[PDB]
């Protein structure tokens, strides 16, 4: 599993992270966003 499809079931974190610095990221982008 976590096949970067936006749906990894982890990406709502770690992008989000990188993004604004979160962890309750939504799918977007074959990731999550916030």
């Amino acid at each position: 599993q976590m096949d970067m499809r936006c749906s990894a079931s982890v990406e709502c974190k770690q992008k989000c992270l990188k993004a604004i610095g979160s962890i309750f990221g939504k799918c977007m982008n074959k990731k999550c966003k916030c």
